[PDB]
DNA sequence: TACTGTTACGGCTCCATCGATGGAGCCGTAACAGTA
DNA sequence: TACTGTTACGGCTCCATCGATGGAGCCGTAACAGTA
């Protein structure tokens, strides 16, 4: 009936007790850096996968391989759980939709145990070689006799089951020899999903960690209905989920809080989403009761007659299509998944723009020519790919400011007269860190098959560096300490530095005030993370005259943390630049000056301008789900 | 709380539901073939398995394993279970303790992560070759740092746990180094046990399946001591077992019945010991309450002047005893497990008896020489090791009536017209056999990681024969119909001919009467297999003059069974034959006439003659502990 | 003279036991070029 | 002349992905020898 856990500290967990009910829909809410990922993924899923494979066999357990044992005391009720982890999967390119979604293999099965080899006037190419909603009408339609489908009946339901969630969340314009490492961000996304929680189970928790990366409204409702029909199986679901529409559609919403980091890991509010909104200590209830809201503009702002004109753009999936991009104002692009906005905006204009602008070698997409590229200075784009973790960089290393703060403390007069150089104060290079644990200050012993153990050195205590480089000091501290302070400290301690405190208030114009500049890559949170490469990308000098492109901000971002990124981007659209940014967020999209709608579905039936113009403009075309969605906020 | 399962009916269980509650001592009690086994280890333990494993990827699920899906419906309050197999595995001449019990591997990450490689003054090689108790008084005297405590701390509990277990099961006399295929079937049963229950786990449950094969009682009573310790950690104990000590030391016991094969795979009774004994309708109640008992002779007959000496026998642990085994009369051979009884009676008095009698060529033990020898003229005598189970084996062809079924069947007028012989009735030989189906009559389709699926064949139907070796009937039956007719219809079938009398009756005299003739060996029972090699040793002609050998006939055994197997072996001795039966069951033995007892301990600490003498003379003397559990008794 | 032990010999079935390689991202370093 | 874009290049870290063999037991068949 439940699953309660009482005593978890892991992370920054302070001593929580949480009762989760079992059958039904559960949303973990909360902001960036709370906890939600920590709690679910790293606590329950954790505990569930090591009491399942701690009554294997040693060998089972070699070669399956289990987790850290969370710092919990007390979980009862728990089941056979799977998770779908946040972090992003990259493919080789040998993998395809069908080797990837396991399909694949079903089929060999079916077509070694039942081929005469065709089934039912089909060879395996050709029905390799096909898309998933005739390849799932063919499968449905199969006359196969009785004893091949006594034979073969447990494949045949997998298979159904597979292609009837594939064609439930929308991609049916797919092959299944198609690509893994040549999809969109929302179509990779519902492939692994589709991957886990295609064959629906019984009695089976289910752990998803923010389903819906990359997904426009209408997949996102499609999704969840999926969803429900999944838990009416009698499964439990919990979601951490940073969207409305999720909160909404629930039966039960844990709320973590109440801000991030040290500052977080307890619980503030419980309940349904009512009872959310009636209590004043929940950011999230304040956010959706409207409380805190992200204002919309009265009035917006017109082009001023300088257009950017793309003419003759059929890259990938796009019908050769002719978009004006104005400039001056704040643009949103949206459209349904794989509609064709990213393969036209980071493809083409950004291709061409740092060709033309910032002397780049990358060859842009298939496109006539563009039109207006002279009223631009440079550009800054910021990817849709995830950041890669490693132990060896931090905040500090990452968004430039390490370089400056090593070439102050080999500035020093004790540095110049013990002749050192900006090498040494790094713990990636051989000479100033301590050679015993080669920089990593932490050393991490790994077993076969037991848990690992982490033991910190001893000849450094931890401050990864030696006497002799911990023996100068600059302002009475040493690099340790520096690299020891959080972000508001550097500011406070950089102030008369320009070059370090513009790249330290970047960081803290995002909400990355708590985080440590020596924190470890692969320790921080999705969140914090894509925060950290925005502020590495608006760390940047703007020269008033200036394309900005960002591909899905909004990953890992709570209602209040895109609310601080709407309030810089309008700020840094206010002092002359102008802002084109691939957005699903109704929050981001519904403040825009200027939408280009693509569509009107995905795949090989979208790449058209469906609609453009202002958001009161969009909402007046039926034909765009866009408008449909932008009519009710507005 | 509960384990309800609703709707169980696998193999011969008849729709019944069972509530077995949880953090308890449950014992399934029931005759030889009620179905104890098809319902722990075939049904919950499976369904445990399957649900543990549908939650794993497809790689892991080909790498584990998935077994068969039970045939049940409703199962709830299930968790992570680790079950041992009723039957005993054979290991290879190169394994040995240590890597059996996987100690080995613990002892060499311990020296990896450790050594600097000797750990405390001890390098791997002369731990390896040391005794368990003075491994484990070492291992717990250890003074290692405190950072190497920190790092190996899981691996020394780990190793101290497995080592506990070990001496408190009483193996401190084997070394680590000591081949598996070399111990006894005491030994081997408990370094089995101490591989999988040795390390204690929390809210996980246990399942075994007849634990005490080839234990003395000091032994059942040391495990039974052990299991309540850890059962005591908060886990759940599934024991079937058929010995009244394990009865009497359970919290909850679950009685099947009332019979077996097609008449039990009920339940019968239910609740503690006393309401077991209290419901008429329970054998296992009845037995227990003294209703039904095997009776103990007043008067025990002495011997003829005709005794069998053993001199100067030193095999293996023996040293150098001289042993008295009277003829005429019932002799049992008792002594706690390990002592030396089996190396003295099977690789001595069995190996000279066969090599002087029936012209083996066996290399009996070390020993001087043996008198009176000329006494016998036959020896017949069954082994300690279980029999192999082929789907080409049913109990027709084991107890050797399937070559005169041939021959009468041969000896046909259609066979002699058709020019056929005894080789064509065999679904085992090409010619008679549906070469569809190779004679097997049921198709098993393996796939790959989906559980099998089993089809039968539709060219012979089930019956293993063409139409061309079914056209030919004897009496009015073709083969198909003589094997399927059970053990009892095959003694009222086969009454005019001696030959196939003797061997029908003589596997109906141990309680086989509904056992088909035709049924396979792989799904037979491990009573019924036990029962059936019984059947196999003692349907051979007895000349009156003839030695009886059994090692632990009991495996397996209920009450009734052993009660019915003791009637056979008394009528037996009367005709004028003598047994010698090495025995731990107390009902046996109280029921001998003679008993030589060694000792006093096992391994090297025994293989001296502790008492010798009836067992009223057996039970004065203190020093064994064959007398003390005697004195009760009588 | 036939029944009952042994042996060999061919064919069938069951059961125990023993992570590396390629692709991608990041950090530190160097060099080259455009612009205020 | 210094600040800010680009490129390359070496070293470090993370993540996705693709059952066979030997030993033992059993069945059918043949041959050989001892005994009632
Ligand atoms: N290399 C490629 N070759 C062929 N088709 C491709 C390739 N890359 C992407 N596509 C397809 O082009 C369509 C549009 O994808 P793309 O424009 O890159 O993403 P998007 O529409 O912005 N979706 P999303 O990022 O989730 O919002 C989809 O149907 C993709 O499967
Ligand atoms: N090893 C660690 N020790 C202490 N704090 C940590 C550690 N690893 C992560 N944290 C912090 O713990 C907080 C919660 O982490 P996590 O649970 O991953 O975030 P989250 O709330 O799920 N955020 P997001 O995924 O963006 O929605 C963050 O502020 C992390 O920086
Ligand atoms: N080949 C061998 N070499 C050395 N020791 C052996 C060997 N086989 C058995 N032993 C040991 O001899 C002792 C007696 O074993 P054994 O007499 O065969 O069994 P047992 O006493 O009848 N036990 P059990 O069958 O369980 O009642 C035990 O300590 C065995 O480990
Ligand atoms: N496939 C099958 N179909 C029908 N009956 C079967 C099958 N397999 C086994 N049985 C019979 O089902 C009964 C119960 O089997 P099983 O559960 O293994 O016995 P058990 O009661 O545990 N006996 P034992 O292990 O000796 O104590 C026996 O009479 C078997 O012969
Ligand atoms: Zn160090
Ligand atoms: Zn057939």
């Amino acid at each position: 009936d439940y699953i309660v856990v009482k005593g978890a500290r892991e992370h920054n967990l302070k001593n929580i007790d949480v009762k989760i009910p079992r059958d039904k829909f559960v949303v973990i809410t909360g902001l960036s850096g709370s906890g939600k990922s920590s709690l679910a993924f790293d606590t329950i899923y954790a505990e569930g996968q090591r009491r399942y494979v701690e009554s294997l066999s040693s060998y089972a357990r070699q070669f399956l391989g289990q987790m850290e044992k969370p710092d919990v005391d007390y979980i009862d009720g728990l089941s056979p759980a799977i998770a779908i982890d946040q972090k992003t999967t990259s493919r080789n390119p040998r993998s395809t939709v069908g080797t990837v979604t396991e399909i694949y293999d079903y089929l060999r099965l079916l077509f070694a145990r039942i081929g005469t080899v065709t089934i039912g006037g089909k060879n395996i190419y050709e029905v390799c070689c096909l898309s998933i909603g005739e390849a799932k009408e063919f499968f449905a339609n199969l006359n196969l006799t009785e004893r091949q489908q006594l034979i073969a009946r447990q494949i045949l339901k997998e298979i159904n089951a597979r292609l009837g969630f594939l064609v439930d969340v929308g991609l049916d314009y797919l092959t299944l020899a198609r690509a893994a490492g040549t999809l969109s961000g929302g179509e990779a996304q519902r492939i692994r999903l589709a991957t886990q929680i295609g064959s629906g189970l019984m009695g089976v928790i289910y752990i998803l960690d923010e389903p819906s990366i990359g997904l426009h409204q209408r997949d996102n409702d499609r999704l969840l209905r999926s969803l429900k029909k999944l838990r009416d199986l009698g499964n439990t679901l919990l979601v951490v989920e940073h969207d409305e529409d999720t909160m909404y559609a629930s039966d039960y919403i844990i709320d973590l809080g109440p801000g991030a980091g040290s500052h977080g890991g307890q619980i503030v509010a419980e309940g349904t989403v009512e009872e959310i909104k009636q209590n004043p200590n929940s950011v999230t209830g304040e956010y959706l009761s409207g409380r805190k809201k992200i204002e919309v503009p009265k009035e917006r702002r017109k082009p001023n007659g300088k257009w950017l004109e793309i003419i003759g753009a059929r890259e990938n999936n796009l019908k050769n299509i002719n978009v004006r991009i104005p400039l001056g104002v704040f643009t949103c692009i949206t459209g349904v998944s794989g509609s064709g906005k990213s393969s036209l905006i980071n493809e083409i204009l950004y291709k061409r723009l740092a060709a033309e602008l910032n002397r780049a070698s990358v060859k842009p997409g298939e496109h006539d020519l563009i039109k207006g590229i002279e009223y631009l200075d440079k550009v800054i784009d910021i990817d849709q790919s995830p950041i890669g973790r490693t132990p060896r960089s931090n905040p500090a290393t990452y968004t430039g400011v390490f370089d400056f703060i090593r070439e102050i403390f080999a500035n020093t007069t004790e540095a110049k007269t013990r002749g050192y150089k900006a090498g040494r104060f790094s713990f990636n290079v051989k000479g100033g860190r301590c050679e015993a644990c080669a920089g990593d200050g932490i050393n991490k012993i790994e077993m076969h098959f037991l848990p690992d153990i982490y033991v910190p050195c001893e000849v450094c205590k931890g401050k990864r560096y030696n006497r002799e480089t911990l023996e100068v000091r600059y302002k009475g501290k040493n690099i340790a300490e520096v690299l020891d302070m959080t972000v508001e400290e550097a500011l406070e301690f950089f102030k008369n530095i320009p070059r370090i405190h513009k790249k330290i208030e970047t960081l803290y114009d995002v909400g990355l005030g708590y985080i440590k500049l020596g924190q470890s890559s692969t320790t921080l949170s999705g969140g914090e993370a894509q925060r950290v490469k925005l502020a590495t990308e608006l760390s940047r000098k703007s020269t008033g005259k200036t394309m900005y492109i960002l591909d899905e901000p909004t990953t890992g971002l709570h209602m209040a943390d895109v609310h601080r990124l709407v309030g810089i981007l309008h700020r840094l659209v206010e002092a002359g630049n102008s802002v084109v940014v691939i957005e699903h967020n109704l929050d981001v999209i519904k403040t825009a000056d200027y939408i280009i709608d693509l569509g009107p579905e995905g795949g090989s039936g979208g790449g058209l301008v469906v609609a453009e113009g202002t958001p009161e403009e969009v909402a007046k075309v039926e034909n765009s789900y866009t408008g449909q969605f932008l009519k009710k906020v507005l």
